[PDB]
């Protein structure tokens, strides 16, 4: 498993993005990009800014 913690709220702005709330625990799917990481947030998958999450 690889979990991350949402440090901030983020509202999706494009079709490949997903929304998260501060304090959400997300499943990390792909962290190859330095700026945008692919995560699973409940049942949805998509990108959020890498700077806004913290690896656990």
């Amino acid at each position: 498993k690889e979990l991350v913690l949402a440090l901030y709220d983020y509202q999706e702005k494009s079709p490949d993005e997903v929304t998260m709330k501060k304090g959400d625990i997300l499943t990390l799917l792909n962290s190859t990009n330095k700026d945008w990481w692919k995560v699973e947030v409940n049942d949805r998958q998509g990108f959020v800014p890498a700077a806004y999450v913290k690896k656990l």
